[PDB]
Parts: C-alpha cells; structure tokens; sequence
C-alpha cells in the first residue's frame, strides 16, 4: 500500500511505504482516533520472532543479510532463547538498537540528530552505586561544559521482571516541588509526588524554590537507593532578559541537560527498563511549558505585571505577550552562557528536512503531529502545516508505569 | 469501549459513552493514526432516515410514540414511491443544529443550539440563491452583533440537479498572479478568482477586492452575482499602540460564512448550505495574516518595529506575531464587530465539552483544530484530551464543483 502526506504550505507531497513495518498498536480505530491521547516477563513463544525481526533489520543495514554471519547469529539465539528463556544482544546491535529507537520515535522533533548518539553499555552493573557512577559518567559526558552532546546509558535488561533495574526520577535533573499547608507550591509542581517519596526515604530537603533532586536507584529489583548528584556536575543557566533588567530579579534558572530516565527501550523483544537518554533543550520546553503552564512555575503573571501589560482583559493578549518576552530571555540566557538550546523556528525547520529525508532513504517517517508542534506559534513553524503520519515502529522507546506503584518491597 | 479523557492540567476526566453512536470512519486503523491529515440508493437511504428519526424523537422524549411510528412509516412509504423523502421543517432545523454540534473541529460549539436555520428549499434559480444569500448575509452581520446562521437550499436529487456554492466561503479577497511573478490580494483564491474572470468578473485588480458570488441552481450553470458592498461589513486594522500600523491598508471582513461544505441529514444531502458564525481572532491574524501561503506579512511587520531579524532565536516573528493579532482583535472591539480571542474561546470550549460529556456522553473533537495556532498550551484545550469520531448530522468536505461540472 502507499500513503501520502502532503505539505499545505508547499504543496509538496509524500508517499509513505515504511508504514508497512509497522507492528505494535496506535489506540486508533475505524471508529475513533485517539491522537491526542497521552497515554493510550515475556515468553519464548513470543520472543524469537521478535529476535529474529529486529536482526533482519540489523543486516540488511549493514548490507550482510542472507549472510552466513546474520544466519549463524539467528541460529545462536534461536538457542540461546530456548536454552536460557532470553538472549544477549552483541555491542553492535545495542547500539544500532538504541540509534533506531531513537529514530523512531513518532514524538521527538530532535530527529535529524538520531545518527549521533553516544551509547554507554551499563549492562554489567550490578548495584545502586554503580547506576550512580553510570549516571554521574553520562551527566558529565552529555554536558561537556555546556557543548551538550546526545547520550543514552543502558542498564541490563528486564528478565523475570523481579529483577528491575529502574531509575525511579523521570528526569535525571530537575527540581524538587513542596506542596505547602496553606495549598500553595514551593517549587516544581511536577515533582511534588517524587519529592515526598524522597524526602521519605531519607532525603535531607533544603526547601528551596530550584533544588535539584537526588537521585532515587533501583538495581536488579532491590529496593531504592538515594545518592546526590554532585553539584559541579550540573550544569544551570541564571534567566534573564536582554532588554528587560528587572528579569532577573524574578530569581529564575534553569538546568541545561533534558535527560529522559523513566522510560522503556524495547530492542528485539528484549526491555530495557532503565536507560536514561539526553540531549539539549528546543527553547520553550523550559519557557513555555516549563515556566507558563498553570500546572508548573506559573509565572505569566508576575511577568505579565512588571511589563504593565492590560491585564484586565484576556483580548489585550497579555499572556501571549509575556509568553514570547520569557521564551526570549531563556534563548538569550543559554546562548549568553554558551549553553547548547535550539529555538522552535530552528528545530522544526531541521525536522521539515529531516522527514523530506527519511521519506525518501527509507519509505517514511513516523511523526506524532500533536507533539511536533510547539507549544507556542504553532503555525508560524512549518511542521504545522505538514500532514504526518502515525505509527509504532521497533526498536522503541515506551512508557511503562511509576516503579513507586509496581515495586514489591524488600524492607 | 467505555473511553476515557483526561486533562492534565485539572485531572478532571470525564467517560465518553458516545463515540459507540458513531458510524462513519476516521480514515484511521490500528496500526497507523491520521489524525493530522486534512481530508481522511432505496436501500442506503432508510435506514439512514430511520437513525435520524429515532435520534429527533428522542429529542422531543417522544420516542415510541404514535407520531415517531407514524412518520417513520411516512417516510419509509414515501422512499420506497418518490426514491427519497422531505424533511419537516422541525427536522430540518434539529438536524442543521446537530450538524453544527457534530463539527468535531469547530471550537465554538457552544453557541450550536443558538443557530437561525433559513429554509430556502423552494429556491430554484440563482437569482433567487442570490436573494436568499443576501438576507442571511445582513441577517447575520446585523450592525456587527453577528448572529450565527444558516441557509439550507434544495437537497441532491440526481446529482445532475446540485445547488452549490462555487465560493468557499461567501465574503473573501480576490487573488490575482502578477507578471512580477508574485500575488496580489488572497494567494488562496487565484484558481477560484480566475473561473470568475473565465465566466465574466471584471476583476478591479486591488488586494481586497470582495469577490463576486458564483451560484448554481439544480444542476444548472453557475452565475455571477455582486453582493451589496453595503451588506459586507469589512474592519480596517490599527493598532492601539503602533501609529505606523495604519499605513499598511490591513483590512479583513466582520462576516465568516462557509459555503462549500455539504449537510447531511438523515441521509439526505444539502450540497449548498451556506453558515456563518463570528470570527476568533487569530483566523485572521496568525492564519489570513502570517500564513507565508496567505498574505504573509510578517516581515514587513517586523521592519516597521525594527526587530532583529537576523537570527530566528530573538523570536521577532513571535513577537510580530502577537502585536498583529492584538490589532485584529482591537479593530474588532473598536468598530462593535463580534470577535472571541483565542484564550476566551478555547475556554468556552472545555465548559461546553463538559456539559456535553455532562448531559451527552460525549464530544466528539479534533485536538488538531482544536488547539489555536498561536500560544497553544497557555490555553486549556492543548492539555485537554479528546476523541475524535464522526456522528451525523454532519458538514461534510465535498468536491470543487469545477472538477465535476458538466457543463
Ligand atoms: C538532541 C536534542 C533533542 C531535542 C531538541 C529534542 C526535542 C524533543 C521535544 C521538544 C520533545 C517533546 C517533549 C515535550 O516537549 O514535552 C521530545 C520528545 C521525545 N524525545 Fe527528543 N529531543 C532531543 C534528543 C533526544 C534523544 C537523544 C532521544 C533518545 C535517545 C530522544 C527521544 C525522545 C523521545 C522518546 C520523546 C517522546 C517523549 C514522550 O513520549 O513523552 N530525544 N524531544
Ligand atoms: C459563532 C462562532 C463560531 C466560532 C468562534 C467558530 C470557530 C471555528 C474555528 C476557529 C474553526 C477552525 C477552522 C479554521 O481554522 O479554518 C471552526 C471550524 C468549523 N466550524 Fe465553527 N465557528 C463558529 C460558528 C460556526 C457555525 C454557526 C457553524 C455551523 C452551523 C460552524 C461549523 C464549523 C465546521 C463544520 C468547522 C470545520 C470546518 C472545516 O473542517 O474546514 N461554526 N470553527
Ligand atoms: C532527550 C530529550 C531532549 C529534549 N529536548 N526534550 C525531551 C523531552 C522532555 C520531557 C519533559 N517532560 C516530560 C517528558 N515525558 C517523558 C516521558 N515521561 C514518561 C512522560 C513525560 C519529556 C527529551
Ligand atoms: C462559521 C465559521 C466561523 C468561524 N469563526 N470560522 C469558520 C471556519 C473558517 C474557515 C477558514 N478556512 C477554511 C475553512 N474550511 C471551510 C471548508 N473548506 C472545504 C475547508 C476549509 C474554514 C467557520
Ligand atoms: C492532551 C494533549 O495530548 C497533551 O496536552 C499533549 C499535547 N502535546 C504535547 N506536546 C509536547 N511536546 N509535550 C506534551 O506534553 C504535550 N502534551
Ligand atoms: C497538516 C495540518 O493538519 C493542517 O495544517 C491543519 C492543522 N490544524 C488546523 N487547525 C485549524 N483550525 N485550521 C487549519 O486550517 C488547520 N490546518
Ligand atoms: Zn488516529
């Protein structure tokens, strides 16, 4: 079958043939689309075609399929999964895995950067402390003293599903959020919840408005560990504004390194539970979500105010305003302090040429519209005008639920 | 089966029980989501009816009733003689409403049971389409306390017999393709602009020049038709702070009015139905506007507030951006024309969703519409999970009646 998508900006049509690979499920129906929905211990059985797809895939991209090298490979796991229920993926294949997983993912704007990736192979660690060294290792690799540069540490894989590794933080870095009696928040409001579980396992909280969190580690099923990222290790930008001076008083900062750590990466049916990955942030991550989401920092407001913006009324567009006025100065901040950042104009420009690529090298690219599209300016980017189609291909990063909730506790 | 949404920002979720009435199809499947994509006989015909009858009476908690019983044996007989059926004009009027409140990408549905329904199903010439349209354009303009409306005119019969619209909506800018290789007017309506010109416009070429009305009655040829300059209410756009912003000879009309899309009801099909409502402001000021395939004006924008455009990071559009939709929405204010913001709008939106989850079972919305094309999530809709499926009565997309005319 062919599909195809079409530019209504450019008229340039596509036609997709990489949709054919597809496999996992959308959530979607004949019936219903469930798009914009965020959120819609394995056999034998199951496992080898799994294997075997994902080396088929290996070969064919390093031009070796059919080979007698991909054939005994297959004949060596095929084996191994009958003799011991799994398989050990070969340095090669993780790190092919792990590039794919990236490439695939329908809802990362970043993609054009997929090909760079620096992959550090954890699976011989055995405990807490050793995530941590792993850990401190990727922080300081992926920063390199603000030439941020995109990493991914691989933890060994889930076998029984009793012996987890997990990292319990969703990010690696991020501050801490204290809901206080009166109802209001000091802090992240995201990270109230992991905050409390912190504090519970015996963590020291200073109660400040940006402490970054200690990191909560799970080896091999074990019960959690904490362990405090050291301070020179990361790596915070001061906000301010180049034309507005009272910016910053507001007293704002930010860290400079997304990492992702609570998600899970799935590689010819093998599930690596915890494998924290970074890059560098696109502008309104931090300045529209980050900062301007009632649910977070929340500050349109108090910016809003020392603009003497009309705030009587929403039609005088005071908070797109401020909006736009905050984005400025997190761009002019991180460039000042020579923090790698990309502005939404930047990045999805990069991602237009990026996807004009991939459609036509390999058939397709799978791209979730409702997520491409930043959450400011919408169609002044020209990913919005762009029709995209949505599918699951593996390798994969997933979700997987909060270790919080599923943890059988050892004492 | 029983679906759920979630908002992020409240936690409040609401269950949808209704997306299970739906029937037709969402273009997606299991294995692929197209969600982004813009455009996914005696024996049809009853069945068809007998939904919609069940559904109306119902409605009027008749449902079981003699008189449900009674008209569904009415119509079924008169299928079954004349090969389709009239609708009363109580069904007409129910149906045009619920088509409205089906528009799973309108945001504005909050207003759906509010709606003056214009039954110009006796019309049979494009003069008399062109009267109708005349009406419901100063009935809907009024002054500029804009009131939502519709006019309904014949259904298909053959599809040899189609009223259209050529227009797609019915007050739009001409677009002329220069010798300078550039546009002059609405890069949107060359191709349309030209059919008027092949069909005997006498084009004014300007850059706001209302086009004429392109009318076709029962199948018949399309006529041109001018409307009353004195009906097309237009605003001129300034800012309230920037006094330059004058200079630019920005104007855009008070009066949306769709006109292109086809009203099913019941299985029957309103091929012209033109509707109008009121504008939300970054329509005209980030799409009419900005758009770079629309009058993309973003540049000469940002000169005259002498941004650095040297570097896309200073956001000089953003900010161009937001100075140009204020301007839209003061011109509006200042001249007492009807115009939502985008804030104001969306806002309704997540209270009618919850009193139609509330007193419905559901919503149908598509996110992608939805959401504003400027400042998303600092308005509620963007972390408001929806559905998104299809229930009739619907407005339908339907071919450009030039690719199907036999003329
Ligand atoms: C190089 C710089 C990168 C940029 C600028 C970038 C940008 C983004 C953005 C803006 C999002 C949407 C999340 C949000 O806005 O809330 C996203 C999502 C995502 N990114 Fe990237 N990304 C980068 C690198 C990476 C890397 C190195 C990986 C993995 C190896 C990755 C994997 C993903 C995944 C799996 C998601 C989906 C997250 C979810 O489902 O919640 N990205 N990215
Ligand atoms: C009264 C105030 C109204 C507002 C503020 C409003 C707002 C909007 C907006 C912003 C869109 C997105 C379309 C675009 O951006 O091009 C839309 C779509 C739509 N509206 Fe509403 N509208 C109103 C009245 C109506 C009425 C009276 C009807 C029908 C009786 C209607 C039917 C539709 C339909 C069918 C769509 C989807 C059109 C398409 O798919 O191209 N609207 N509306
Ligand atoms: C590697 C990377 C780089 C970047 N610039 N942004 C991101 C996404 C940041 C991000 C922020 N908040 C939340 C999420 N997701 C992660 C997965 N999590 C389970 C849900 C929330 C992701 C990742
Ligand atoms: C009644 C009404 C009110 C309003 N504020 N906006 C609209 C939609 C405006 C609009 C602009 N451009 C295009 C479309 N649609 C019309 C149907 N057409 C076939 C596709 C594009 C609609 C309609
Ligand atoms: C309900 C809706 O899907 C939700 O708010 C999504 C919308 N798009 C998004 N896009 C990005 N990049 N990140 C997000 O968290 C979301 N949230
Ligand atoms: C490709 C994409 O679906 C297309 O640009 C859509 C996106 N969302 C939209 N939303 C509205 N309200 N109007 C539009 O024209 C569009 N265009
Ligand atoms: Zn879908």
């Amino acid at each position: 079958r062919f599909l195809k998508v079409k530019n209504w900006e450019t008229d340039v049509v596509l036609t997709d043939t990489l949709h054919l690979k597809s496999t996992l499920e959308t959530g979607c129906t004949e019936h219903i689309c469930m798009g914009s929905i965020m959120l819609p211990v394995r056999t034998k059985d199951q496992l080898f075609p799994l294997a075997k797809e994902f080396l088929d895939q290996y070969y064919s991209s390093i031009k070796r399929f059919g080979s007698k090298a991909h054939m005994d490979r297959l004949e060596e796991v095929n084996k191994e999964i009958e003799s011991t229920s799994t398989y050990q993926l070969k340095d090669t294949e993780l790190i092919y895995g792990a590039k794919h997983a990236w490439r695939n993912a329908s809802r990362c704007v970043g993609r054009i950067q997929w090909s760079k990736l620096q992959v550090f192979d954890a699976r011989d660690c055995t405990t807490a402390h050793g995530m941590f060294n792993y850990i401190c290792n990727h922080v300081k690799y992926a920063t390199n003293k603000g030439n941020l540069r995109s990493a991914i540490t691989i933890f060994p894989q889930r076998t029984d599903g009793k012996h987890d590794f997990r990292v319990w933080n969703s990010q690696l870095i991020r501050y801490a959020g204290y809901k206080q009696p009166d109802g209001s928040t000091l802090g992240d409001p995201a990270n109230v919840q992991f905050t409390e579980i912190c504090i519970q396992q015996g963590w020291k909280a200073p109660r400040g408005r940006f402490d970054v969190l200690p990191l909560l580690l799970q080896a091999n099923g074990n019960d959690p560990e904490l362990f405090q990222i050291p301070p020179e290790l990361v790596l915070e930008v001061p906000i301010r504004h180049p034309k507005f001076d009272w910016f910053k008083d507001l007293g704002l900062k930010w860290y400079g390194l997304p990492a992702v750590s609570n998600m899970l990466l799935e590689i010819g049916g093998l599930e690596f539970s915890a494998c924290p990955f970074s890059g560098w942030y696109m502008g309104t991550e931090i300045g529209v979500r980050n900062y301007c989401d009632n649910s977070r920092y929340n500050i349109l407001e108090e910016v809003a105010k020392k603009m003497d913006l009309d705030m009587r009324k929403t039609s005088s567009l005071w908070k797109d305003q401020a909006l736009v006025e905050i984005n400025i100065a997190v761009l002019y901040s991180f460039q000042s302090d020579k923090v790698t950042i990309v502005d939404h104009h930047s990045a999805t420009e990069s991602f237009i040429k990026h996807m004009e690529n991939e459609y036509r090298c390999r058939g397709g690219c799978p791209a979730d519209w409702v997520w491409i599209v930043p959450p400011m300016s919408g169609s002044i980017t020209p990913v919005f005008h762009q029709e995209m189609l949505n599918y699951r291909l593996t390798p994969s990063f997933e979700y997987q639920p909060d270790p919080w909730n599923t943890h059988v506790w050892k004492g």
